[PDB]
């Protein structure tokens, strides 16, 4: 039989119809095929920096899915700066009125696949997973690194929620850097969750 493109490291584009909301044109760059849930995608949409999963070629809120005729940019940031940022605790800085401190405590756990220049990181006060290029933050002193303070991939898990009712996740991830954490993806949420994270 005919053997069609792998859609992972496409530039892609759909429609988003949530229940009675208008519908929305989202564009985003695939960057992974879950190995433990072949169905579910890993996605990075643009003006997203929180990274989405969703079951692509099943998901009845995707509508008119397609390739675009379009190479995922490959830019380059020099290797050794951005492994001295993997597995460090952080403090990324916000844009805030004067005489006022908006600053997040997270870590950085990964470069992206595909789109090797941006970095995975987790925060304290989101724990859902972020996606940003971070050495733009870190050169300009925005991101400050602190001082110092055998896998469930593929095991199903249960959530026993405040009404009378359970979810389904699934371990889809463990992070080479710091192996206690995962990330879990939820049936009833678009958003990757960290877990493990102190």
């Amino acid at each position: 039989s005919m053997t069609r493109r792998n859609i992972v490291g496409c530039r892609i584009q759909h429609g988003w119809k949530e229940g009675n909301e208008p519908v929305e044109q989202w564009k985003g760059t695939v960057l992974e095929q879950v190995s433990v849930k072949p169905t579910l995608y890993i996605i990075k949409y643009d003006g997203k920096d929180s990274v989405y999963g969703l079951e692509l070629h099943r998901d009845k809120r995707v509508l008119a899915l397609e390739i675009l005729p379009e190479r995922v940019p490959t830019p380059r940031i020099d290797s050794r700066l951005a492994d001295s940022l993997i597995g460090k605790a952080v403090e990324h800085v916000f844009e805030s009125e004067e005489g006022t401190k908006d600053e997040w405590k997270g870590m950085v756990l990964a470069r992206a696949p595909v789109m090797d220049t941006w970095f995975y990181i987790t925060y304290e006060k989101d724990p859902v997973l972020y996606m940003y290029t971070l050495l733009d933050d870190y050169k300009d002193g925005d991101l400050r690194i602190i001082p110092d303070s055998d896998s469930l991939v593929g095991k199903q898990v249960e959530h026993a929620k405040d009404d009378g009712s359970k979810r389904t996740g699934i371990f889809i991830h463990q992070v080479v850097a710091k192996p206690s954490v995962y990330f879990i993806k939820f049936d009833d949420d678009i958003h990757i969750y960290v877990y493990g994270l102190v």
